[PDB]
C-alpha cells in the first residue's frame, strides 16, 4: 500500500514511469487551460502516484491497490502499454488550443486567464502579441523581448553563478543577511524555468529595506534586464537577470523573496514545493489536522493561534508527518 497524500510519501527526483506521468500531466495541463480544476488535480495526483512507485509499470495489473487511479487515468495508461500511444493525449498535443495556450502561458507574466482571453480574441503567435503592444503589461513585454532565453532550461551551473552574485549583493548590503536557494533546484532538479531565492536576517526587522539595496547593487553591475519590486504579501522582486556566459549572455528569470526570520521556515517550506506537494500538504493540514497552513504560518482557526516554528522539521512534526527532505518532495 502507498499513502493517499503526496506529503505522506517520498517522491524522488528520478523515477521509473516518466512516459506515463508525462502523458497524464499533458491531460492535467490541458484541463487547467480549460478552467477544469477538478480534472487538473485528478490527473496531477495520478501522475504523482506513478512517480512514487519503486518499479516501472509494464502491465495494467500493476495499478491494483493504488489511490488516485480512477477510470480515466487507468485508460490512458492502458492505451500507452498496449499501443505505445494514447489517442486523447495525441489529439491534445496536436490541437491549436493546447499549443497556443502552452505558448502564451509560458511567457513571463501570462496566466491562464490572460492566455485564454488572447486566444478568444484571435491571437495565436508571439508576433501577433507584438503587433498589439497595447494588450501587454510591461512584464509581458519583457517576457516577449526575452522569450527565447526564457524558454531555454535554466541549468544548475546558471543557478550557482546567480547565487554567487545575489549572495555578494546581499552580503555587501547587509552583513549577516542570508540567501537560501528554494524552488525546484532545492529539490535537486538539474534544470528549471526560473531560480527562487529566499532572503532573511537572524534579527527580526533587520531585513527591512534590504531588497531595494540588493537590487541597486545588481542593477549597477549590469545584471538586471527587468525588475518589478512589490511591497505586497512578502516583499519580493520579480526579475529577469542578464547572466554572463563565455562569449555571450542569457536572460534568466529570478524571484527574490524576503521573509522575516519568524516566518522563514514557513516561507522555505512553501517556496520549496513542489506545487502539488504543497497543495497536498495544505489539504492534509486542513482536512486531517484542522490547521490552516500557508507560506507565513500555521494557524489553528478554533484557538486563534499561530505555531512557532524554527525549522521545516518543526512544521512536519507539529502536523504528525514524517519529515521529508526537499529531494523527496518531487510530487
Ligand atoms: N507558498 C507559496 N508558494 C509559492 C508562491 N508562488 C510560488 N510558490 C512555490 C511553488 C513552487 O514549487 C515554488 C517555486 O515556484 P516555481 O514556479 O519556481 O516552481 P519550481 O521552481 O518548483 O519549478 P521550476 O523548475 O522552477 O519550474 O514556490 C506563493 O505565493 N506562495
Ligand atoms: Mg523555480
Amino acid at each position: 500500500w502507498m499513502p493517499a497524500y503526496a506529503c505522506q510519501r517520498p517522491t524522488p527526483l528520478t523515477h521509473h514511469n516518466t512516459g506515463l506521468s508525462e502523458a497524464l500531466e499533458i491531460l492535467a495541463e490541458a484541463a487547467g487551460f480549460e478552467g477544469s480544476e477538478g480534472r487538473l488535480l485528478t490527473f496531477c495526483r495520478a501522475a504523482s502516484v506513478l512517480k512514487a512507485l519503486p518499479s516501472p509499470v509494464t502491465t495494467l495489473s500493476q495499478l491494483q491497490g493504488l489511490p488516485h487511479f480512477g477510470e480515466h487515468s487507468s485508460r490512458v495508461v492502458q492505451e500507452l502499454l498496449e499501443h505505445g500511444v494514447c489517442e486523447e493525449v495525441e489529439r491534445v498535443r496536436r490541437s491549436e488550443r493546447y499549443q497556443t495556450m502552452k505558448l502564451f502561458t509560458q511567457i513571463f507574466g501570462v496566466g491562464v486567464k490572460t492566455a485564454d482571453r488572447w486566444y478568444r480574441e484571435g491571437l495565436r503567435t508571439l508576433d501577433d502579441l507584438r503587433e498589439q503592444p497595447q494588450k501587454l503589461t510591461q512584464q509581458q513585454k519583457a517576457g516577449l523581448q526575452h522569450h527565447q532565453d526564457l524558454s531555454t532550461p535554466v541549468l544548475r551551473s546558471d543557478v550557482d553563478a546567480l547565487q554567487q552574485v545575489v549572495e555578494e549583493a546581499v552580503g555587501q548590503a547587509l552583513p549577516g543577511a542570508t540567501v537560501t536557494l528554494t524552488g525546484g533546484f532545492r529539490r535537486g532538479k538539474l534544470q528549471g524555468h526560473d531560480v527562487d531565492f529566499l532572503i532573511t536576517h537572524p534579527k527580526e526587522g533587520q531585513e527591512a529595506g534590504l531588497l531595494p539595496r540588493v537590487m541597486c547593487r545588481l542593477q549597477d553591475q549590469g545584471l538586471i534586464l527587468y525588475h518589478q519590486h512589490q511591497h505586497s504579501a512578502f516583499e519580493r522582486s520579480f526579475c529577469i537577470f542578464r547572466l554572463p556566459q563565455p562569449g555571450s549572455w542569457k536572460a534568466v528569470r529570478v524571484d527574490l523573496v524576503v521573509a522575516p526570520v519568524s516566518q522563514f521556515p514557513f516561507a522555505l517550506l512553501g517556496w520549496t514545493g513542489s506545487k502539488l506537494f504543497q497543495r497536498e500538504l495544505r489539504r492534509f493540514s486542513r482536512k486531517e489536522k484542522g490547521l490552516w497552513l500557508n507560506s507565513h504560518g500555521l494557524f489553528d482557526p478554533e484557538q486563534k493561534t499561530f505555531f512557532q516554528a524554527a525549522s521545516e522539521e518543526d512544521i512536519f512534526r507539529h502536523l504528525g508527518l514524517e519529515y521529508l527532505p526537499p529531494e523527496q518532495r518531487n510530487a
